[PDB]
């Protein structure tokens, strides 16, 4: 498994503000078939290569796809503090996972 | 005021020496055409993505800065001297300028 996934790391944003969760896979030519964005174990949205973005109903109002394979979380609350993952499904390499840790300051 | 556009950022970053970070901004809620984004430290120019001419990284950075993702940058090999304010300045028409701020803190 040759590729590496880079993320935005440890980031803070203000309550009621927004945040771009971003990841970038590199060092591989495998096709990214889909990307899942997760708040801990809780799916936020998927971005499938053929069918584009699909958002969890529970987050539909406060999520905007992108930029790119990134995701934008809106109307942050203190409960949005924690870890987020970007799961890349690739062929043939398989799964690459990234982590981002967000602090929502009050 | 009553200016329509909004800039979202990848947030205020805490990182360690030697590390790598993605800086990125996004402009929403406006029809204006974006012709160019300037990325610049506290007042020094890091990079420019022009919509005709493409990317151009400042010479004193080409080694540590890479274009993307999107209209963002990937900044490599952090020193403590990279601590400070970073700006994504959007140049649009007709609205003119829209500006995003990212504070980068680089720890021991
Ligand atoms: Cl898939
Ligand atoms: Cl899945
Ligand atoms: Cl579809
Ligand atoms: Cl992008």
């Amino acid at each position: 498994m040759t590729g590496t996934i880079e993320t935005t790391g440890n980031i803070s944003a203000e309550k009621g503000g927004s945040i771009i969760l971003q990841c970038h896979l590199s060092s591989t030519t495998a096709q990214v078939t889909q990307v899942n964005w997760e708040q801990q174990d809780q799916l936020l949205a998927i971005c499938n290569a053929d069918l584009g973005w699909h958002i969890s109903p529970s987050f539909k109002d406060r999520v905007a796809p992108g930029p790119g394979l990134g995701l934008t979380l809106q109307s942050l609350t203190v409960n949005d503090t924690g870890e987020y993952f970007c799961i890349y499904h690739t062929y043939p390499d398989g799964t690459y996972t990234g982590r981002i840790f967000l602090e929502v300051l009050e």
